[PDB]
């Protein structure tokens, strides 16, 4: 970890003096889900480049969403960009110092569960942190008690209540396709998985595969934030050597557009119940 | 590896000139098992801070245990503290240069095998080194032949004889609960595993999960030491989403106390047969 | 990645001005397969030490093989030597800048599939990149579009045509033992796997285990090279605690000799069909 506690304080102090907004909820927008910030009222935006200590991208937007004061990350950071996890998760700790209590994380992922279909929304019930198995963890290094404990529990990371409410809200939305729910596995990237890797991951019990999120959740749980999140299934991963095609970022961004209005609508409603 | 061969020599030379003790056996005490050093006779202690080149913590204690000359590490180092494995395992190589022939490793672990119960003692028959799958290995870097070979075998790491004797000794102890035996899997930490991760690990064939030991064993085998070890089962990991509770370091330390007298007693007897 | 684009250019320019050879095919020789370079005609060799920017070993040999212009790496680099993957794979990108279109990779591996026998040749149909699960990837860091895309597909890494031709060619060779085909899994090393690790890997769907290759393939696919490869099964890994013996580098090198003439013969013929 290359940031001191004071670094975190300085950055939060800077934000508090540049906007009157006082967020209670923070949202990290995954790839293609950035349009969510366009629904905020009384909004104020800061490019990451203008914020002291912020990792290099990228906009941070404050505002009101369906009655709730929020702060959203339009664009996030990734391990595959070369950033260590202490940089990838720097914003989560700043949010805590701002007074945020709940964190919503979203991402684009590849579907491992055969029952999934492109466009599906999968609530995240649990995760598998592969980089963590080898020590790549945002918490690696001396522990800072002002944030949390040395050995944080992670079995209850994704708030159960929020998931119930989430299912309730989706009911009131009157959607034809059911709201999915499963386990998200994170791996480094940036390349897409081979057939052997996809089969393996599925056998490990994962329902969706991605390249982010997990480190943010771990840090959020460590400092005390309530966590909720979901994945937009952007493609069904190739499970056999009879590959009619192969994963590509184009289709991932395409799928991101088709389900924009939908995803944005869902998150907007969930604010009500927090 | 940031230590030269001379660094290892200098440190061993320093220890040999500050104590008359000449250990044949070395013991690394895991969390909560530190009371073991209190049974040594003609003991001499050195805080790690007073020993040149030693990683920063932490006491090294020399003495006689049930007739055998020993040197024990009261407190060990971990990857989750930010230390690279070449630092975590520095003492093992120093021990070899001191004349030590056998290494006993102990640790606190979470139980994956359903038949295990808190308090159980599980002899370590084999291990799974997850960090090693990605290259995080104390042997990474140019090989130093003065210590061992470039490609060391690890399938016979845990001495079979010692395990037989271990079972024999436990018999003479007249314990009601049987002595367990299984596979130990090491992951980075510092957070506790999620339900998905626990299920996965069990399916990989692991019986107990921890955050240390494996790197020490690998280095000990590389330089020629005989190895024996075991885990104190401090908690039964949550295997379902009907979690009545969740892992916590408090209970781990609590369990460490209840089985202190027992664990300490067992190790004391095992010295006889080496 | 510690090499700039210009570094790659400078090195390729140097090679182009020191030899009249213009390779279309590149071959990376694994351990014990180095004798392959002895069949090249009109050959020219450069020790890696004489080539600007080349990682420290090691010879690069240009020449004609059964009618095809080739460049071969007699000796490769490994993660267990302490080299980051951007160093291990530096040559692959230089080859691309030289005008190479196809890459052949070979290695020595341990057999996981029970049907395999020492000496068997296993064509590589797919792979499992364990280090990649944690982020150790030659592509980690800012993407260089002059080489390839940010998110490269890997499900079609091993050219299907080449595999068909490979099987065809092996037919014309009239060999008694069939040509094997399976999945190669790469782990860091340098130690050999324990029994628990071997069982685990097999259950993940791997047929052979090694310490190289995968990173080279990923980089070759990223910059557009056609890829073909195979493993020489140098030993049957210990799958039970009734180990009659244990893996050793001696036997691996021994097996490498016995199948030299065979392996060398096979590769020589495959050139014809490219
Ligand atoms: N590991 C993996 N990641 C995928 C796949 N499909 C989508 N992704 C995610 O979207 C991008 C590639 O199109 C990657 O970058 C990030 C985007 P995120 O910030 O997680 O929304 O995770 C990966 C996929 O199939 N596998
Ligand atoms: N991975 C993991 N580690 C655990 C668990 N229970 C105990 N541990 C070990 O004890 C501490 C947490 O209480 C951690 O720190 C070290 C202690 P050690 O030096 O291995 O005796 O390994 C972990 C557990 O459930 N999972
Ligand atoms: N992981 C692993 N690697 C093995 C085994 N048998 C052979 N190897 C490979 O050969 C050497 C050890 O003798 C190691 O170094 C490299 C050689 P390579 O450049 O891949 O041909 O991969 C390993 C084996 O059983 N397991
Ligand atoms: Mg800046
Ligand atoms: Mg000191
Ligand atoms: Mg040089
Ligand atoms: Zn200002
Ligand atoms: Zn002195
Ligand atoms: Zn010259």
């Amino acid at each position: 970890n290359g940031y001191t506690y004071e670094d975190y304080q300085d950055t939060a102090k800077w934000l508090l003096s540049h906007t009157e907004q006082r967020p209670q909820v923070a949202v990290i927008c995954g790839s293609g889900l950035g349009g969510l910030v366009n629904k905020l009222t009384q909004a104020q935006t800061f490019d990451y480049s203008e914020i002291p200590n912020f990792p290099e991208s990228g906009r941070l937007v404050f505002g009101i969403l369906n009655g709730r004061a929020c702060v959203m990350m339009q664009g996030r950071f990734h391990m595959y960009e070369g950033y260590p996890f202490w940089k990838v998760t720097f914003p989560v700790r700043v949010f805590r110092l701002l007074g945020v209590e709940t964190l919503v994380v979203t991402n684009a992922a590849g579907g491992l569960n055969p029952n999934f279909e492109v466009g599906d929304i999968m609530l995240i019930r649990d995760h598998i942190n592969l980089p963590g198995f080898s020590g790549e963890n945002p918490l690696r290094g001396p522990n800072e008690e002002r944030f949390g404990v040395r050995f944080p529990a992670m079995s209850d990371a994704y708030d159960r209540d929020m998931r119930q409410k989430a299912h309730s809200t989706w009911k009131q939305m009157g959607e034809q396709r059911e709201l999915q729910e499963g386990t998200y596995v994170m791996l480094g990237g940036p390349n897409f998985e081979t057939v052997a890797e996809c089969r393996l991951l599925r056998n490990l019990g994962a329902d969706a595969v991605g390249m982010s999120t997990v480190p943010e959740v771990i840090v959020a749980r460590h400092c005390g934030l309530r966590v909720f999140g979901f994945s937009l299934i952007t493609n069904k991963v190739i499970m056999d050597y009879e590959s009619q095609g192969k994963a590509n970022h184009e289709e991932v961004l395409e799928a991101g557009k088709q389900a924009a209005q939908k995803l944005e609508q869902f998150v907007s409603l969930l604010m009500a119940s927090i």
